[PDB]
């Protein structure tokens, strides 16, 4: 039996853990271990987005997590989303730690702009928010955007290919959260030392309304990964729309980073 | 076409809305609404089961939404587990908005003990809590008895017909919760007039390992229903386990109070 493997699941904004559902069994019937990570105010998290400032603050419990791993061993890290965002702060923190990054229909920062650089350019570029309901809320270090998703938007553009129940379980679960953009804004940029000295790739879905293909490519342009995998027919909330697939793509990433 | 229903949908203890996942779209489907109430301190509700210490508090998202309706509207309410507890509540204070109470595994109240007694009995007779952690919530109303199931317990007493998939999603949602019971030994009577007055009907699953065949017969000869209902196979968590089949009953509820 091949060497097999800790990932760790970094789920996305306004959502939690429990989008690993699927997931997560079936990577540990083919006897990987998996932690799913739950990040501040996000799932059943008992804070809400308001008190939770800093990104670094949302990442809090993904560092942590990685912290208290046995010395020496190393991750598959997977990031979903702005989970991307989330595993590149860890990896510039815990590099040794991470054997591979794997960026999930996620956005894929560099080393050369400010952190918030690709989530900028997203929003400047995406257009159909549709029901999505924006507020912000004031701190004493500047305002903090917010976002709750709109059940018309979610059907349309994150879950348009998941089933039913998948999409209903959504709605009872989802929450209001942020992408940190003005945090983000102000923070160091990601380094070449911890970050940039990382292994990672990208696994993108063919129909994910959200991230689509022109703008990976031009992520991937900024700030290049040793491969691409496509999961065919899978909208934004892979895991749910297209898991055994996914899980395939995982195993492949597990093959090439085979240990010893 | 037949007349279709609005189906308000009530959790149990230590889980949420979200357990409904499966049955909502199946009641949907068939052309129904569906209401899956999240009570206080469940799911995604932001307040931690500390700070509501009453069961009135607990059960607040569920009369609120049963004052909201339209008036006439009347509504088939479905307890689960604990959830029969917060029904019989709601039925006491809204009874003319419920066309039928569906006591689904649950527990049910009667009108001439004190609100938690049916509990009483089962915590006397039940053994097993494995790995569930409880512990003591002092409050301005005396002591709480709070409980956070373990995962091994889970697995064996409420999860053990249901996918693996919905065991997963269940560990990465399920809370530290509460029965309430010491407020339920304190409060006033459910009602005749109230509760007592409005139609219910029993719904149980043959492989239940937390509520028992027994148990059940024992609060139906305490407190008759109109009818009882059987799913063959369901464990305790028969929303997970066998969607359809509950599906199945709840279409058959809904044709006889047409
Ligand atoms: N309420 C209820 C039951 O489903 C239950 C809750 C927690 C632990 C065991 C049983
Ligand atoms: O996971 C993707 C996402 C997209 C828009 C709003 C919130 C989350
Ligand atoms: O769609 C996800 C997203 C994230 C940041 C900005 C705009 C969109
Ligand atoms: O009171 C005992 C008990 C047991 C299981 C669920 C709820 C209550
Ligand atoms: C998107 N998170």
């Amino acid at each position: 039996m091949e060497r097999k493997h800790h990932f760790v699941l970094v789920h996305n904004a306004c959502h939690g853990a429990w989008i690993w559902y699927k997931l997560k069994p079936l990577l540990e019937s083919a006897g990987h271990r998996v932690t799913a990570v739950e990040l501040a105010a996000s799932g059943i998290d008992p804070r809400p987005i308001q008190a939770v400032e800093t990104v670094d603050e949302y990442s809090k419990p993904l560092i942590e997590t990685l912290k208290s791993l046995p010395e020496n061993e190393e991750v598959i890290l997977v990031g979903f989303s702005f989970g991307g965002i989330n595993i590149a702060l860890a990896a510039d923190i815990f590099p040794a730690k991470i054997k591979v990054l794997v960026f999930l229909n996620a956005f894929l920062p560099d080393t050369t702009h400010v952190p918030s650089h690709v989530l900028d350019k997203l929003m400047e570029m995406f257009g159909g928010w549709g029901d999505t309901e924006f507020s912000s809320h004031e701190t004493r270090n500047g305002t903090m955007s917010l976002l709750k998703m709109g059940p018309k938007f979610m059907k349309a553009r994150l879950y348009q290919n998941c089933p039913i129940e998948d999409y209903e379980l959504a709605k009872m679960l989802h929450r209001q959260g942020s992408f940190f953009t003005e945090d983000l804004s102000k923070k160091e940029k990601f380094s070449e030392e911890g970050y940039g000295s990382v292994q990672r790739v990208y696994v993108m879905s063919s129909e994910d309304k959200i991230i689509p293909c022109d703008f990976i490519r031009w992520m991937i342009d900024n700030f290049n990964v040793s491969k691409v995998y496509e999961i065919d027919g899978g909208d934004h909330m892979v895991m749910l729309s297209k898991p055994q697939k996914l899980f395939d793509s995982l195993s492949a990433i597990a093959t090439d980073y085979m240990g010893l």
